[PDB]
């Protein structure tokens, strides 16, 4: 289904006009807000990122095929508390500035600078709230597939398909412009990165990234590769190092999800995590000083140990979010 040029102009009129969208700082929940059309907002933002880049020219993309892309990927993002399209647009915007303030630009490619800020866009398409736990315990039709076909990463999977599908249309083919290699590349890239996103594999990657980068005589391809894998990834877990105003906002809202899930869970019978029990209500701040004490402080600390030095203001920020969290029980 083609993009109209209605849809396209409604992205270009967007002036973005208090908001520096390369900064650390920046805030997507402001940005939303300001705005009667918070979808426009959005996709501009991605546009003007990419665009501002110089990758999609590097690489042969125009800037229609480019406008096209995004606004494939916005249909295809649901009406959901978390994982919807400012999320992509919020891990696209993250890494970038990863990327280009964190220097991690220095370890990767030009080609796979503009993969990763790709892959960000498609990397949840068609979320539906749901995590892979809920698809196979419940025997539902997508996860009866994925155990019939080998993978039990339920939704990245389903993502990488759609990915592929909007990519095989050329008129929001942003990899049109590679050929041989390079395309392959770019392809082989975006999926492993998607697929790396699955919290199932999470220790699995980051000792895999570890080794790797302790290795000098480390298949540089293969280190390459890894490195996108974690730089997705850190970006996808990114809330806990924004502000704590913005990194709070993310959380109620990946609160909302699980709850809804849990509510569907009961109503099917299946076994809910307290955690996803709306009637068991939770603090937020435990569950957020959970996620980094187990998940987030090691695997921030760790990455920037090994190998990626510039991003040390993510372990500032998170062991600053954290206090706060911290303070919240404390008075309470
Ligand atoms: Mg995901
Ligand atoms: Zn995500």
């Amino acid at each position: 289904t083609a993009i109209t040029k209605v849809e396209r102009e409604a992205v270009l009129v967007c002036e973005l006009p208090s908001f520096d969208v390369t900064d650390v700082e920046f805030d997507l929940f402001r940005a939303r807000e300001s705005t009667d059309k918070p979808l426009d907002v959005a996709a501009a933002i991605a546009y003007r990122l990419l665009l501002g880049s110089g990758l999609p020219q590097k690489f042969g993309c125009s800037d229609e095929v480019l406008l096209n892309f995004i606004l494939q990927c916005r249909k295809k993002y649901r009406n959901v508390p978390y994982h919807n399209f400012y999320h992509v647009v919020d891990v696209c915007q993250t890494i970038h500035t990863f990327l280009y303030r964190g220097n991690v630009y220095e370890k990767l490619t030009e080609l796979e600078c503009f993969v990763l800020l790709i892959t960000a866009l498609v990397h949840d398409l068609d979320h539906m709230g749901l995590n892979n736990s809920f698809y196979l315990k419940t025997e539902s039709p997508l996860g009866i597939l994925s155990s019939a076909s080998g993978n039990t990463s339920v939704l990245e999977v389903h993502h990488c398909n759609l990915a592929v599908e909007i990519l095989s249309d050329p008129e929001s083919d942003v990899f049109d412009g590679l050929e041989g290699a390079e395309r392959t590349l770019a392809f082989r890239s975006m999926i492993d990165c998607v697929l790396a996103t699955d919290m199932a594999k999470h220790g699995s990657a980051l000792e895999a990234f570890l080794a790797s980068a302790a290795d000098q005589s480390s298949d540089e391809a293969a280190f390459h590769r890894m490195t996108m894998e974690i730089i997705l990834k850190a970006g996808d877990i990114s809330n806990v190092t924004k502000p704590f105003d913005i990194s709070r906002q993310w959380a109620m809202a990946v609160t909302e999800e699980f709850y809804r899930q849990g509510d569907m869970e009961k109503e099917r019978g299946v076994e809910v995590l307290p955690m996803f029990d709306r009637s068991k209500n939770m603090e937020l701040a435990k569950g957020q000083i959970g996620f980094i004490d187990f998940v987030a402080a090691p695997f921030f600390q760790k990455i920037v140990d090994a190998c990626l030095q510039g991003m040390q203001w993510t372990v500032d920020r998170i062991k600053s979010n954290r206090a706060q969290w911290e303070r919240v029980l404390e008075t309470r």
